[PDB]
């Protein structure tokens, strides 16, 4: 025999403005199933991975949990390190998702998570300072390059199409590359980039031509720009610096710093002639996932499906995690105003979910040592330690090393 109630643990991580709805969903989803309990195990980021590691380790995680993408090849490089979300398929309405989103969060055939919502890295353009330099947005990589120099020569050298940190620049070649060549960045299997030499070598070249061409400001500003924290320095306030390349789902910080009645507009996505891939670097913001050991797979899904389809939750949980993906969710927010298609952050994902996206992404390219040495090495070509050949075959070295150690044995 059972009992008259169920048991559930679930964890998430936030502020409190985060907190707040989701225990209003969770009071609503208890309406709904007043046999199923729910303990809410929620703190600050700071600490949280470390917490649910731990508990994971041992068989003690929740058994619903908020994870980030790169949990994933922490806790499931086989696909087993969470519940398989295809065998709940019926508590479960997998048809709000598409595909495209689905395929990040599933490893090894096995359904891992469900993203609650995606972003992209796109441009986005000070319209005042375009307007001042006579140019429209570039819709191709030389015509942004062309606007470089049409920034230098005809408002200042001091004025800048965009202003790229290292990880931004690296996210947006990598989307040139895939572009012009339409293969894979990392080398998942064999723990490695992909990329040949020749390919790492124009990687760089790209990186001289942009700077060269006075698209942004190089490192030796890096001073100046090399902030998480550059939209409140005053080229940013002043439209100077005209521009970002930047997730879409974190513009407002961008926005909001601009003088009014300057407005950050959504550009175009910068094509190669006849590309078939736009090469978008799409990433999950979060995910739900079930504990891969829980007693109660089928209660454990019904509360993610009622968190992200059910019109309950999803009024109680607003925009707190982004702009949902699941259908049925921006329906509705839609429809309650919530979500507004004049948003430069929801107008900037519907043009990116639209725009062609045939290679997928590794989360290991996010990985905060890779960026920490591609800083290095565009400082070795900005400071002039290294030719952009010699930059190419070192980050290459050094970022296969990095990789190798992340990706198993380290040490
Ligand atoms: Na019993
Ligand atoms: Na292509
Ligand atoms: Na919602």
């Amino acid at each position: 025999g059972s009992h008259m109630e169920v048991n559930l643990r679930m964890s998430w991580w936030g502020g409190n403005g985060r907190h707040q709805v989701t225990l209003k969903a969770l009071e609503e989803f208890h309406k709904q199933h007043p046999n199923i309990n729910v303990k809410a195990e929620y703190t600050g980021w700071d600490g949280h991975l470390s917490r649910l590691t731990t508990q994971i380790a041992g068989g003690t995680e929740p058994d619903v949990m908020q994870t980030n993408w790169n949990w994933l090849p922490i806790f499931s490089k086989d696909g087993t390190g969470f519940y398989n979300l295809f065998s709940v398929k019926e508590q479960l309405d997998l048809a709000q998702f598409d595909p495209k989103e689905l395929q990040q969060t599933t490893v090894n055939g096995k359904l891992n998570g469900i993203p609650i919502s995606v972003t992209a890295m796109i441009f986005y353009f000070n319209d005042a300072t375009w307007a001042k330099a006579g140019l429209e947005y570039p819709k191709t990589w030389d015509e942004l390059l062309a606007a470089g120099k049409v920034f230098k020569e005809k408002l200042g050298d001091q004025y800048y199409p965009v202003v790229l940190c290292a990880g931004q620049t690296l996210v947006l070649i990598r989307s040139y590359m895939t572009q012009k060549y339409n293969i894979p960045t990392i080398d998942e299997a064999n723990k490695k980039f992909a990329y040949s030499p020749e390919q790492w070598v124009e990687f760089f070249t790209m990186y001289k031509t942009m700077v060269d061409n006075h698209v942004m400001p190089s490192t030796k500003y890096y001073a100046s720009f090399g902030k998480s924290n550059h939209y409140e320095m005053k080229p940013w306030i002043n439209g100077e610096w005209a521009g970002t390349y930047m997730w879409n789902s974190t513009i407002t910080k961008y926005s909001d710093n601009l003088t009014k009645p300057a407005k950050l507009v959504l550009g175009p996505y910068p094509m190669l002639p006849g590309a078939k891939d736009a090469g978008l670097f799409f990433l999950p913001a979060q995910m739900l996932s079930i504990g891969k050991s829980t007693k109660h797979p089928q209660e454990s899904a019904m509360l993610i499906n009622f968190l992200l389809n059910s019109k309950e939750g999803v009024e109680a949980l607003g925009l707190e995690r982004g702009v949902p993906l699941s259908a049925t969710a921006v329906t509705q927010l839609r429809a309650s105003g919530v979500i507004k298609d004049e948003d430069p952050s929801v107008a900037g994902l519907n043009m990116a979910l639209e725009l062609p996206h045939k290679m997928t992404t590794s989360p290991y390219f996010l990985d905060w040592q890779i960026w920490s040495l591609f800083l290095d090495a565009i400082q070795y070509i900005d400071y002039g330690q290294k030719t952009v050949q010699e930059t190419a075959e070192y980050f290459n070295k050094q970022g296969d090393r990095i990789l190798k150690r992340a990706m198993r044995g380290s040490l």
